[PDB]
Order: C-alpha cells, then sequence, then structure tokens
C-alpha cells in the first residue's frame, strides 16, 4: 500500500488543478526557503537587474548624465549604484529634469529596497529549525504491566528546549453505523505530552489500555486499517528565544513489535556522565530459536 | 429578521460615538490595511510632499542652496531630496546656517523614515492571511447513530497549518428565571477541536446529544432565538512560520436539515489520489416525493 | 483601610532599598514609555550631542577638516552630520589620518545609530494598548436563580480581539490551621472565561454557589478580611496583529449589592441596531421607602 | 554523588559528538549572547577588516583609485569606508571598470551589513531576561494540615510580569515491573500554578498528600533514588511587552526539613508597606535540645 504521509509528516495527497495563491506567500518562499549562498544570489541579482535598467533608462534620456560617456551603458551603470545606493560621488551628477527626477525615484527604490532586503533578512534569520530527531522506528512492549506504544526524540543541540510539547496521533480508515468510511485520528494518551525542560532525549510512550484506539489490535489488524501514526513536536528554543516545531510519520512497518531503545544514557565514567545517539535508532528484540 | 453576525464573522452592531482614537491604530489601519500598490503610493506622495516643503523651507531662506537658481523649486527641491536621501552629490551643498542647520534636520527625518518606512514594511509583511475556505452552508445529519452539526474549512494554500484549532459558537437569545432576557454564547463541543497538521480538508462535528444547547431544536425554534453560529479557526502556519486565523458566521437559514456534504477526496486514479475544492460546497439530501 | 491593588491593578506594596537594574530593561522604558513627541526629542537630543561632541574631536585635532574654518564649531559640527548621516558633500572632507579615522568611526556610529533608533522605533510600534474598558464598579445580583459577582468590560476600538481571556481573582487574608496568617488568591470560576471574539461588551460573571470563595459572604465579612478582586484580560487583535493585555482592580466598596448593569445594547431602530458605552457605568438599584 | 541537573536547571550530561551544528545557531550565540560591548567589539571587527579587505583589493588593481596614493593602504582603506558607509565624497572616487565594479559590490555588502547589523540588534533587544530569583533552599513543613514542599521566587525588577507559570517538576530513578531502572519526572501538583500578576513574591506549594509522588519519602529514601527538582517560570513581561522565563534546579541536600521561610512582606509603617528581598533565603528551624 502507498504512503499517505511520507515520514517527515508531509502530506503525500494530491491538489487539484489550479486557483489560488498569495504574496507574503510568494515573496516568501522562494525568497526564504532558499539558502542563504541563494538569498544572496536572488538580492545580487536583482540587485544589478535593476540598476542595469535605470541606466537604461538614462541612456534612455540622450547625453543627461554629466562628466559620462556618449551612450555608454558603463557609464550610467555605475551612475545608477551611485545614485541607489545614496552614495552620489558627485562627480557624475544627473542632468535637467528628466535624469533628477528618475533619482529621486532611484534613490526611493534603494531604500525600500533597504527596508525590504532588511524584512526579509528578519524573516529569515526567525524561521529557527528544531534540531529534533525522531527515531526511526516505534516498538510495542511491555512497560509498567501494559503492552506500550513507544518511540523518541532528542535534542540535536546544546540549547534547552522549554515548554516541549508532543502530540502522537493514530490516522486510520474507519467506518460508521451509516456505513460511511472514514479516515480518522486519534490523539493517543501518552504517559506525558509536556516536557518542562527538553534538553536531552524523551521517549514518547503511549500504554495501550482498554481506553485505547489500538487496544487488541495486531500488526495485521493495524495495515488492514492502513494504520499511520504523525508525531507533531513543539517547544519555545532557547537558543533562538522563539518557537519550534518538528514533525514525522510512521508506517505499520515501522512498529518492532516486542522492542526496546536501547539506553542512550552510556554513562561511562573514566571522565563523566554522557549520553550517546549513536545508539538512538538502536533496538533490542528477542530472537525464537529456529528449527 | 436582521442579521446580527455577518459571514465573515463580522459583527453587524452599529456603535456609539464621537470618543476616542488611538495612534498605533491610527497609523496602522490606513497604511497596512490597503493593498502594498496603495501602500508605495502612500509612501511615494508622503516622501514628495515632505522634499517639496522642506524645498520651499530653502526658498524661503533666500538665494542660500549653492550652485541652484533663483527662487526656482525644481532645484531645492533637487537639494532635499539630495539631503534627506542622504545622498549628497556635493555640487548644491547648502549654504550659510540656516540650510546647514535644516540639513542636519532634514537628514535626521530621511533617517527616522527609513526606520519608520521599515517597521511598516515588517509589521504588514507578518500578518499574514489565512487562507482558510469555509463551506457556505452547515448541516445537521447523523454521524455515529446521532444528530451532527457539521461544517468544514479547507486550506487554500500548499503550506501546512500546525497546531490548528476551531471553535463552534451557538449565539442565541435566551431568558433567565429574573425573566430577563440576554444574547448567550455557547462553546458548542466537536467531536474533535485541535487538528495537528491541517493539510487538506477538514469537517467540523457537533454532536447533537441530550448535552448540547440544540438538542431537541428544530429550524423554527432555531429562527425563534435568533440563532447564530460563529467559527474560529487559528493556527500556526508553516509559509510564513507564523500565526494565522480565521472567521465566519452562519444564520439559521444556511443550516440544510438532512444534508451530506459530498467527499472531496475524490480518488480519481489514473495518476493520483486527490482533493477537489470545487465540490467543497456540495451538499447532498433526499428529497421527498411529490404527488 | 488603605487599597493594597490600585484601580489599574498596580501593587501599592513598597519595594525595599537599592540592589538591582537591566538594561533591556533601562535602555526599554525611558525610551519606549514616553509618548512619541517625547521620543522623538530623545532622539534628536541625542542625535545633536553626539554631533557636537564629534564635531569638538574634530576641532580637537587641529585646523585639520579641509575648506571649513579656523576652531569655528560651527564647521565641525555640520562636517560631523554630514559624516554620520553618511551623506558626505566632499567639499569638507577630513584630512590626514586623525580625521579620516576619527570618520570611520563616526560613520559607524550613525550605523548603529539607525540600527538601534530602528530597533526602538519598532518595539515601541508593537507595545499595542489594550483598548479595554473596564465598568468602574462590579455587583452581586441573582442571575439563574444564584447570587452573582458580576461586571462588564468593553471594545473601545473597531477592531476585534480574538481569543479573549478574562481572569477574575478574589485575593483576601486567611489564616491555616497553623494558625499563619496570609494573603491569598482565588480563581473565581466564570460562567464564561474565554471568549473566541471579542467585539462589542462582555459581562464577566461568578456564580456564589457552595463551591465559590465568597459563599455567604457579605459586605461586612468581605470587608473584614479586606477582600480585593482583581481582572485580567488578554487577546488577540487583529488590529496589530499583536497581544493585548488589560488589568484592573476592585475594593469591597465598589461593589454594588443588589445591582443590575443597565442593557448597552441599545436597540434603537431609525436607522440600525447599536451599542451604547455611554450606559456602560450604569448600574440599575431598587430603593426601600423611608419612613 | 553528583548534580545531574545543575543550580540554574542546566543538565549537567555530557554529550558524545563530532556531528552536526546549525547557523541560525552559530551566526546566534557567539553573537547574541555577549554582552553589548563585547558585541560592539564583535562588529567594529569585522566592520574595518572587511574594509581593510577590499582597501587590499582595491590596490591590487593597481593606481586606480583616483587622487589617492601609489600603493597606500592607508588611502584605500578610507576609500572602502567611504565607499562602504555609501558616503563617497567624491574626491576619491573609483576608477575605470574594476574599481566601479568592486563599488557596486562593496556598498551592497555595506548595505545587507546594515540589515544583518540590524536583524541581530533586534533579535538581541527581544531576548529579555526574566529578572526572577529562586530561594537558595526549598522546606517541607506543615501548611493547611499537611506536609508540604514548598520554595518561593520574587522579581528582581519593578516591572510585572502577566500570566506567570510555575511548574515544580520530581525527577528521580525508578524501577518497573519489567525489572527496568528508568529516570523518572514527576510533575508536582501545587496548590497554585498560574499567577495572573507576579508583582512581588511568590511561595510555590506541593502538598504531599497521598496523591504525591514524595508521599511518605524521607530525605534518605529521597537521596536513594537520586531525587532532584526543577523549577520553571514563565510569564509575560511588561517591561519588554514579551515573554520571559527562569529556571533552577534543587538536590535533596537543598530540602530544609520544617524550615519556614521567613515572612519578606515586612510591613514597617513609618512610612510605608513593604517587601524585604534580603529576608528572602531566610528558613527558620526549631533546633532540639541536646543533652
Ligand atoms: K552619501
Ligand atoms: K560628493
Ligand atoms: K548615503
Ligand atoms: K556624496
Ligand atoms: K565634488
Amino acid at each position: 500500500k502507498p504512503r499517505i504521509l511520507n515520514s517527515d509528516g508531509s502530506s503525500n495527497i494530491t491538489r487539484l488543478g489550479l486557483e489560488k495563491r498569495g504574496w507574503l506567500d510568494d515573496h516568501y518562499h522562494d525568497l526564504l526557503t532558499v539558502s542563504w549562498p541563494v538569498f544572496i544570489t536572488l538580492i545580487t541579482g536583482l540587485y544589478l537587474v535593476t540598476n542595469a535598467l535605470f541606466a537604461l533608462a538614462y541612456l534612455a534620456c540622450g547625453d543627461v548624465i554629466e562628466n559620462a560617456r556618449p551612450g555608454s551603458f558603463t557609464d550610467a551603470f555605475f551612475f545608477s549604484v551611485q545614485t541607489m545606493a545614496t552614495i552620489g560621488y558627485g562627480k557624475l551628477i544627473p542632468i535637467g529634469p528628466l535624469a533628477n527626477t528618475l533619482v529621486t525615484l532611484e534613490a526611493l527604490c534603494g531604500m525600500l529596497g533597504l527596508a525590504v532586503a532588511a524584512s526579509l533578512i528578519y524573516a529569515r534569520f526567525t524561521r529557527p529549525t528544531a534540531g529534533v530527531l525522531f527515531s526511526s522506528r516505534m516498538v510495542i512492549s511491555d512497560f509498567e504491566g501494559k503492552p506500550t506504544l513507544m518511540m523518541r526524540l532528542a535534542n540535536l543541540r546544546i540549547e534547552q528546549i522549554i515548554e516541549a510539547d508532543v502530540h502522537l496521533v493514530l490516522v486510520r480508515s474507519e467506518i460508521s453505523q451509516e456505513g460511511m468510511v472514514f479516515r480518522r485520528f486519534h490523539d493517543l494518551t501518552l504517559t506525558r505530552s509536556r516536557s518542562p525542560i527538553f534538553s536531552l532525549s524523551w521517549t514518547v510512550m503511549h500504554p495501550i489500555d482498554h481506553h485505547s484506539p489500538i487496544y487488541g489490535e495486531t500488526d495485521e489488524t493495524l495495515r488492514n486499517s492502513h494504520s499511520e501514526f504523525l508525531v507533531l513536536f513543539t517547544g519555545h528554543h532557547e537558543a533562538f528565544a522563539q518557537n519550534v516545531h518538528a514533525r514525522h510519520a510512521y508506517s505499520c512497518d515501522e512498529i518492532i513489535w516486542g522492542g526496546h531503545f536501547v539506553d542512550v544514557f552510556t554513562t561511562l565514567p573514566d571522565g563523566r556522565r554522557a549520553l550517546d545517539l549513536g545508539k538512538f535508532h538502536e533496538i533490542a528484540q528477542h530472537h525464537h530459536h529456529h528449527h
């Protein structure tokens, strides 16, 4: 069967045809999703193709610019870069009314061009990534006398995330009395969804009790309903002093029945007590005697 | 009867005044509610008419501006545009004390002008709109063996909204023991008010059970209390990595009794599984045999 | 008796002696609490007394500045304003090493001076006031068969506040088994503390039931315990697209026993249905036949 | 035994790596954790060494810069500082194509340099610290006829913190039926975890009742499980009109059994009613008669 939700928690559902688009959305992804090196280019290019134009625009007025060359674009281009950046050496001042007036316009442009450039540079500086690692598998094993759906996540940074909240949601196809078959979401009660200070590792646990949406359920029954599990994480990072988000999705076949995450708090004294994320996806299992 | 609440959730009540108004409110709507093209004008005009004034202010000092023309506004205007944007080609330097002093003043003006012009450009850049679509009607039909008040909303963009919250509120006129008739608000319990990842479509449902404020009601009883329904949606948008929200209101005559929304996750394989918002306001109903 | 809490919800408690102070606190009240006109001054003054200094600093190097006058402060001052604002007409360029080097320093100054000026101008633009009016009195009258502590608040603006939360807290002196007398806070359950869309008026109500901290309490008993009531309001304003806060405090003698707020939704058709805040503090009472 | 949690709530666990690091994290601590005086250096240096380079880059083009000195770095350096800050006196204008081209580049650099320099100045300006003081010890004494775990915190500033939230968490080593020994976290219910207006002092209390994770425990049993207590405080600060938070941790040997904090609201009339934080860490204890 196909994955409804990818592993990164992204919907694999197709959307239908043209209809819609916004700007703070438009003027915001292509410009704030690409790596800085890319971003700088996207602005360096914009920066130059605006000058080059105002340069064309100048030369389009004649031999206006004072002390420049006749029709030389590599003389008007420079006048713009000196006019827009509000540098104005003076040695190349505008001439007449068309120029001067175009100036008041080019500089105003480089003004907002500074503002905009600044807004963006800040929107970006404020889209902190979570730095949260999710275990590659899930497991269902006994804990405190009950079968327990588990999974864990770790902080890949030395800065603390405070007020961390984890949501573990079951998503399967069900059918109602009205015989209607629908996709449904279930908020699995975790023995702890709020963690005051997320610093190192955290194992989220769902005790499968008579009150659980997956009570008396097996790998088979789960697959039948095309069961999937979504995990959303959020918290206030201390590093950026801002909010942070992270999600991941699991499939039925990513659940190791009988598994046990191996202890990551591997305290090896000879220097200090530590945490090892090298063992983070490690899962213990009991194998049964073949014949 | 009239609509207490408009379709977009805006109150249709009249307010009585001549009293009070603020500034971060004043200096914020007329300036941050209008489309960018409009916004640009509102600043392009403020830009020039301040220059134009400072030009008037210069000429008013006499034949001061060195290397300009006598009383020519079309020469002092350009000096301001050159002084404010802090360009200063030099060929038109100030003259004396009144000028220079006016300069240190004009330039400072264009300074904050940059600041202000920046704050704004940012405030705006951060008032994301939520592209949430609300269905034109509501429906009361059976779901899980119970009459259920339903309505739905869709994400008009490809970006995901994290931590979505919907509130469906009944607002009607009631009467207390003290014989007082008051407009009351009722928070209807939904079979689910928090959505982890609002990605495609969502049908909000209110099971009308013996605990419901509309239990045993009918279109007639609902109209009598002049019942209305308000819906508030909020969520963290991944596009702008910011918060977003939306509201909408419905009246009694917008509730199709017996209706069923038509499935939108119209999976037409031959390419992929999808979602169609063309069928979003589509409601199925049983028609009774005429005689 | 003295007011522990003023009417605006401010503590009237004295703090003891010197010890402590921060900067984002220092560099933040004196500069962001004063009215804009004041703010502009505080920056206009800073702006000038920095130039005037760099001017002194220049003249302190000798007859350096080119094309200026000997020892004339009203010639170096202007050089700074032309150097800091990064204008640089050129006609007065620096001279030697001390000057030029001082320049690289003055301009860098006017740089951060732009940044800082910008940060602040934005912090300010983002300290939205609530615009929430609290009724001057409180009342205790029957509602739905029970004695009910009430009070109301109104939105003094045409923009909606969404997700409004009101907290009504009783604060009195109590004594424990250990015979210890302490000041205590009580969260009074309101028949509704969360309001999805605060637009016009809202009457907060505390049903005094056997579960109430003021059950079987009288004006006298309340005064004895020096009872006070605090009300905190918060919500997401749509206007500034930011959070908003407002608080107020009431005394025992600001509670009208037997009172009834008068209806503010005074619907006078002949034009439309309205809201009148002129009647907001109006309270009805039944007077008893004197003899 | 060692402290799993430091006094300031920082984890004292070792992390194992050579793996991963980010940028809005990189370009954010070394740059936004250091005191302003330090911050100013970190930029004043970056400012000059970029200028100095562009100077080297110019001279590397030969005797280009018009009106300068042959191969003199102390002439091209000043040209950059004049080109970057977009000053451009003009007397030192670029020369040819390599220069001018380098200009449009340098100036653009000083542009973003302004942007970046601005974002940062703002990020910082918005990482408010909470001036919350935590008591050095905790105490378990009787309150309302029950052993109660207590601790307290004070506001070190005159600004009010709105919507204060405190979480007091027990963290100890426990063992499950499956014979697994795990470090568990316990959210102790406080007789009050949310404070409307955190203005002076606050004594957080945990009634040790039959429902408490430390019911029937003793200093010895607590030490055996290597019990620790973590406290997280958060709130909206009115000073910066922003959010703030603080954490602190206590170990078993920091719990005074039988202790009582001494009253801090030391009301000494002869001027006014106050609060003394000099007695904040003051704990009273009964001493048993020696023989
Ligand atoms: K300039
Ligand atoms: K010049
Ligand atoms: K400039
Ligand atoms: K210049
Ligand atoms: K010149």
